């Protein structure tokens, strides 16, 4: 409490009127490699405890995709206190991804718009640098502290279908799920993979792909979607998820939109927006998704949780486990403990048993 406010009224804002955001994210991801972090005194009560994907989670807050892109500060994360860590996105080869400036804070949005552009040290590199830690992985997984893989395409690529394969092939055995995002903003072409026929063939191809794994390294494999889908994409992907078995979604990407209100300088910036705006714009796709599935397709929930009552109410919306990444941001590692606190107190003032009684909760009213 006392290093919440610290972080959140001090520290942060001082880190901010420093470091440009691509600096502080850069800065960031090198302390938490180093474990240089404050006290993660938060212990996880066994109300906390998911068991969803083939695997036990300790809590359901983790990381989203996109902090951590290269696997250079997992451990780190753990030590935050996060249930899970999700790397990436990864691209096959390496590439640089869009000139800078490429990240914008909207501080009176709490809110941030990033065109990062899939800049990834490439599939060779992060394969070693999980190889080097893959029997630490083993023992935190085993411990209820999973690890996502996030994959993505190189923006030259001919044969979207094959970057991704390959990266199921290089990383998926080092990975307790992996993630087609489908979804960036950033990449031209990348979101109209969400449509049916093609869809279908490419999530064919990922399965197949991942089926050929041998059983003690074969992942889970999740869509990641965006908030900015038609009603007729989310009906196709529902569709073709059920029908290849697809083990889960992640619900949401950053969102393409600019909603009403915005007050940021940089509101018109070219990019994706996350934090508060995506907040219920993501908890709605959550709940579509979840009823087009009928309940029966894990969802990790994502976009703009900063509290226990955004994590509980993306959970009640149909979300078995969440991630935040725009909140730490702004007020840093303590808000994993504050949300995990405030989650345990609501889901008892609600009069649930734990985190898996509340899981759909608002579609049983
Ligand atoms: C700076 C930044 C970089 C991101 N990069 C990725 C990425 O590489 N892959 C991905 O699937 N999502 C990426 N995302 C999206 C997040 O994983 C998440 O879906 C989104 O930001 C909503 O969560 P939030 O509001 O808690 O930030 C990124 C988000 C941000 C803010
Ligand atoms: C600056 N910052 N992230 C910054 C950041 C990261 C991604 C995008 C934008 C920004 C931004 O500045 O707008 C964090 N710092 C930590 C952190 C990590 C370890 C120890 C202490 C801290 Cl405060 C986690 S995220
Ligand atoms: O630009 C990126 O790398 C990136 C941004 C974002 O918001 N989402 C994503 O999937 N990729």
């Amino acid at each position: 409490t006392g290093d919440e406010r610290f972080y959140a009224e001090h520290l942060m804002p001082t880190l901010q009127g420093l470091l440009d955001p691509e600096s502080a994210h850069r800065l960031a991801v090198r302390f938490t490699s180093l474990g240089l972090l404050p006290r993660a005194r938060f212990q996880d009560s066994d109300m906390l405890e998911v068991r969803v994907l083939g695997h036990k989670f300790r809590n359901p807050v983790g990381i989203a995709a996109g902090f951590d892109k290269h696997g250079e500060a997992v451990d780190g994360l753990y030590k935050m206190g996060f249930g899970f860590v999700e790397i990436g996105s990864v691209t096959p080869k390496p590439q640089e991804g869009n000139p800078r400036p490429r990240v914008f804070r909207l501080p009176e949005d709490q809110a941030v718009i990033n065109r990062y552009g899939f800049n990834s040290h490439g599939l060779s590199v992060v394969e070693h640098r999980l190889r080097a830690r893959q029997q630490k992985q083993a023992k935190l997984t085993e411990d209820g502290l999973p690890l996502g893989v996030n994959l993505g395409k190189n923006k030259t690529s001919v044969d979207a279908a094959e970057d991704y394969a390959e990266g199921v092939r290089v990383l998926g055995p080092l990975a307790d799920y992996l993630v087609v995002n489908v979804s960036s903003p950033n990449t031209a072409g990348l979101r109209s993979l969400q449509g049916k026929a093609e869809l279908r063939r490419l999530l064919t191809k990922v399965l197949q792909e991942r089926d050929g794994l041998r059983r003690v390294h074969r992942p889970a494999v999740l869509v990641k979607i965006a908030p900015d889908l038609t009603s007729q994409d989310k009906e196709d992907i529902a569709s073709v998820v059920k029908e290849l078995g697809i083990d889960g979604l992640i619900v949401t990407n950053t969102t393409v939109s600019r909603p009403a209100g915005l007050q940021g300088a940089l509101r018109s910036e070219t990019g994706g927006l996350s934090g508060k705006p995506l907040r219920d714009l993501s908890t709605q796709t959550i709940r579509e998704m979840y009823a087009l599935t009928q309940g029966r397709v894990p969802i990790i929930g994502v976009g703009g949780v900063s509290s226990g009552q955004d994590a509980l109410e993306k959970i009640r919306a149909g979300a078995s486990l969440v991630q935040l990444y725009t909140a730490l941001t702004f007020w840093g590692p303590p808000v994993v403990g504050k949300v995990k606190r405030e989650l345990e107190a609501l889901l008892k003032e609600q009069g649930f048993g734990g985190v898996t009684d509340a899981i759909g909760a608002d579609h049983r009213r």
